[PDB]
């Protein structure tokens, strides 16, 4: 009933999973189309899958190494006395981490991957596991956990704050160009590379001309805007008679649109 030897096999799942995910990202030919996806590669490759200049499956990584060795290591210097203790911090933490990412893909992706929801699973599995495997008489761990959510929710949610670059100063002036000589963008609101073209304009997309290519959602046949000026992928810029495919920076933005770029 008191086991720790759960925890090194769902561990051991966990960091062969989160390790598979990491070489996925890692190799990973780089691109910007992302023609096609039906699939998965749309909640993963999604910005918010980076962390702090690494994939996010590499911070799981830390973590499910980090569970398995401390079920591992025999009873050495401070681990009898840190062993349990350090378990339930790092565990809650995993959980915490896992439900925000949870919220993401029911709330804001409104989609989910069958990687990213068996590891949830694995760390649900953590959860239980580690709260019943060990005895410490009680209030304690529902406070320690709200503790360690909390400074875990806060860290995380103010690293994906931190994540992206705000206005730049080119991007106000651009956007506000290209909707006069009519410099059109046609993307999807899924599509993970429309964020990132998205993200380099910040608030100012606003005023960017934008047509949805696909309102129904994935899988189903793009709107007849998109298919009359033949939008094969996405994100796609027409402007002035020219087609640009695929994210491009502000500064190639500016290039195509006739916007001077002074320095001098």
């Amino acid at each position: 009933r008191h086991s720790r030897l759960i925890l090194a096999i769902l561990a051991g799942l966990g960091s062969l999973l989160t390790a598979y995910l990491t070489y996925t990202k890692l190799t990973e030919q780089p691109a910007a189309f992302c023609t096609g996806d039906g699939g998965c590669d749309l909640v993963l490759s999604s910005r918010w899958a980076e962390f702090l200049g690494i994939p996010t499956a590499a911070v799981g990584l830390l973590g499910f190494l980090g569970v398995l060795a401390l079920a591992v290591l025999p009873d050495l210097p401070l681990v009898k006395r840190w062993r349990w203790p350090a378990l339930f911090g790092l565990v809650s933490a995993m959980t915490a981490f896992e439900m925000y990412m949870l919220y993401l893909m029911v709330a804001v992706l409104r989609q989910f991957c069958m990687y990213c929801t068996t590891a949830i699973i694995l760390v649900a599995g953590l959860g239980l596991v580690t709260v019943l495997g060990h005895r410490w008489l009680g209030g304690k761990l529902a406070f320690s956990y709200i503790l360690v959510a909390f400074l875990t929710l806060v860290t995380t949610i103010g690293v994906y704050a931190n994540q992206v670059p705000p206005p730049s100063p080119l991007a106000v002036g651009l956007a506000a160009h290209l909707r006069q000589i009519g410099g059109t963008m046609y993307g999807a609101y899924w599509c993970p590379h429309a964020q990132d073209q998205k993200e380099l304009f910040g608030a100012a997309f606003d005023q960017v001309p934008y047509v949805e290519c696909s309102p129904n959602g994935p899988g189903t046949p793009q709107a007849q805007e998109c298919t009359e000026a033949g939008i094969t992928s996405y994100p796609t810029w027409i402007i002035n008679g020219r087609t640009y495919t695929g994210v491009r920076s502000l500064e190639a933005l500016a290039v195509a649109s006739g916007y001077p770029l002074e320095e001098g």
